[PDB]
Order: C-alpha cells, then sequence, then structure tokens
C-alpha cells in the first residue's frame, strides 16, 4: 500500500514490488516476516 | 562494451544488462538485429 497516513482518494493505492524471474509457483511458496512491535508515540531511532 | 573510443586498460569492460524473468532457455532462443550503416563523420542526426 502506498500509506495509511495520508487519505486522499478514500482507496488504498497498491504498488506491485518487482522480483526478477518470479513466476506463479514461487510466490505460492513465501512467507512474510515482521517483527510485531509498537511504534506509538514515533521516537526518530524507530524503523520498522 | 563501455565504449570503444576511449582505450583506459587495454581490456575491454563488459556491463551485462538486465531482462527480469530471463534464464538460460531464454537466451539461447534470441536474435539480434542491426541495421548496418556506416557514420563516418558521425553527424549529430544519426543515432543507432
Amino acid at each position: 500500500s502506498s500509506d495509511l497516513r495520508y487519505p486522499t482518494t478514500s482507496q488504498i493505492k497498491l504498488s506491485r514490488a518487482e522480483f526478477c524471474g518470479f513466476e506463479r509457483v514461487d510466490y505460492i511458496r513465501g512467507n512474510l516476516w515482521y517483527n510485531e512491535k509498537c511504534f506509538a508515540n514515533r521516537e526518530s531511532f524507530e524503523v520498522d
């Protein structure tokens, strides 16, 4: 998604990431890993 | 090749172009087309 803090069109605008050489049979075997950490007041050193 | 009119290292420096989605079975089936034209004095409107 483009971003969530700047509502402009009331509809999410998706951008497709590029991955060279990747067909459909690769995307069906692929996982997303993310560290669940809350950034409430958004200190400057906090990066996701 | 980098260029031919500015020799610097006495060895041709080749840069590999990118083709996202292309493996060896695609490179074995490919052809190069070029219009054989001589630009001796290299007029400004002449491009390759």
